């Protein structure tokens, strides 16, 4: 059980070493999670037009093998854990360019639900719609 | 007269060809203009904390020679044109070293002034500040 | 008639800035993504040469922004051939919010074909495979 | 002692939430480490023009409070450890916009020293120049008081 985001690696993704610069693997976490939100949490998305902000509280990534321009990466997001305030998502990154998929990296991101206020951010509980949509991607 | 922004070219700035990916030259236009606002237009920057949004209406850039990681680029901003609503900035990009500065790129950006968008006229403080860099 | 090659993108939070719209350089990044997908699909021998000494480098670009894009919009980037000379290719881009289609931006990029030679990048004739593939997206 | 990278936060650094998009904190790790190489490890930089590639093997960051456009961030790098071919750097991020530093984030990155071969990356020993340079930013010994 995972939510998948596929990405053709661009020239912009690369750096002078010839591989994908490491921060792009973290960017794909947000792209993957945002696609999940659009497809599975429409009410939460509507609240993010008013005052609701989902913000990263931590993230991590481990890099096992290089990706190159014109590789295709499959980013697979699953639920590591959830409580009343925060969500931890796990990510596996597969090269799917040709042949069976090969794991090239792993990572994680924890997000907190907050209200946007003038003087900072106000933690709130995970919206029910989000919790329900995420329980499908659990172990 | 020009307003100068300097940047050590990072690994992230590069791509697999080995040079600076073209969009970063445009990014530096914003970084340069921001530095200008902070130093020269505090009232306008203050309004930009509230409802004033300076939005790009067009940009361009010409790339004459490569930049590489660990080069230092000097981005030099001048005023190309201004009317009641919009501002066009010119940018020259120099590779700087202990030798003579070498022109590697040149570009332009036009910004419109808006309130969150509703167009509004260029703030006076901003017009005054920019004329210091007019031809 | 002129055909276009389409690249679609779901606008991400990373694409946005504090104003809430898409930061302007991303429209230019989409020109590269769109062109690089065209190459993969339409010019394989050229791509293979790009594993060696062939480097396609931007010589100029431009974009003009008509209406805002926001996170979770989908943009359709439509690329056509504006012109080709011996060493250089100019591609035109129209950007539409789709997420009928509503025009939001329009831009251009010129790319030089080069080989990385002893004394720097050196312009080279547009490879025949790439000339022929691009011609499918030129005026009729 | 730390190695400092200072950055004026740009509009490009921000996102719709109004704060700095989280990946930029990681990008500053690279920019900081690069500036360190440019100032402190010229032989290593020269060999990187040959075949030496320093590649990220892991990274992490935790975000305690927001940064906004026109903030100035102080990114402070220290050496956590070195193990044969890998260097682990620690980063603390401070808002310094209005004078007194305030902690806003903390992270870490491990880099592997490698040589590029036709068949891929091969780990190689950390260059002495780099080891010595980074040791200037290593904390004093701090050992458990635990009799065995
Ligand atoms: C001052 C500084 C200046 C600063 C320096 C510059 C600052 C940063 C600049 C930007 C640079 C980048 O963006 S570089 C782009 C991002 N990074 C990458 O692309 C690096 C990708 N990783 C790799 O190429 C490689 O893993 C290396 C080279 C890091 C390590 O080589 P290796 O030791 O031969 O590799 P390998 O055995 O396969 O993998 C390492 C370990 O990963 C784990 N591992 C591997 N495969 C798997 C797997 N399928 N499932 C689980 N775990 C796995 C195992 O523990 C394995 O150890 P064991 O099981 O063998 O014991
Ligand atoms: C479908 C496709 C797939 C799509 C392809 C893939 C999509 C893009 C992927 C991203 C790629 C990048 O980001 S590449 C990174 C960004 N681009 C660059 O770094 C390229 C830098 N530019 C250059 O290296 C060069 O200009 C070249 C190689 C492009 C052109 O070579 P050239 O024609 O031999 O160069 P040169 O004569 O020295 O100068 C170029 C021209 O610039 C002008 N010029 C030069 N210097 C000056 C100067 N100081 N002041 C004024 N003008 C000057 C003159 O017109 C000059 O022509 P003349 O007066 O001398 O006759
Ligand atoms: C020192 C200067 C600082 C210069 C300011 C600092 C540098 C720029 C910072 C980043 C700004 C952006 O990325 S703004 C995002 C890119 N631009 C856009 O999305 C603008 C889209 N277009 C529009 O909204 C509009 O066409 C406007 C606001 C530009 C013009 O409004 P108008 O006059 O009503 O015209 P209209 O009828 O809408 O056509
Ligand atoms: C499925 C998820 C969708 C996916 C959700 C969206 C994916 C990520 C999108 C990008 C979001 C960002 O970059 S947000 C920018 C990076 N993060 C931050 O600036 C957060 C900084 N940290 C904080 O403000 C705080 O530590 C909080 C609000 C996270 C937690 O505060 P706290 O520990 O509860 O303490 P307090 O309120 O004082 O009691
Ligand atoms: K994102
Ligand atoms: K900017
Ligand atoms: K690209
Ligand atoms: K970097």
């Amino acid at each position: 059980a995972y939510f998948e985001y596929r990405h053709l690696v661009t020239f912009a993704d690369t750096n002078l070493v010839g591989n994908v610069y490491f921060t792009n693997y973290l960017s794909w976490q947000g792209a993957c999670a945002e696609r999940f939100l659009a497809e599975k949490a429409p009410k939460t998305v509507a609240r993010m037009h008013d005052d609701l902000a989902l913000v990263t509280s931590s993230c991590s990534c481990e890099f096992f093998s290089e990706l190159y321009a014109l590789d295709t990466v499959s980013v697979r997001m699953s639920l590591v854990g959830i409580d009343f305030h925060q969500i931890t998502m796990g990510f596996e990154y597969y090269r799917v360019t040709d042949g069976p998929a090969r794991l090239v990296a792993r990572g994680e991101q924890t997000v907190a639900c907050t209200l946007r206020a003038e003087d900072g951010l106000t933690p709130v509980e995970v919206p029910d719609e989000l919790r329900t949509a995420l329980d499908a991607y659990a172990p």
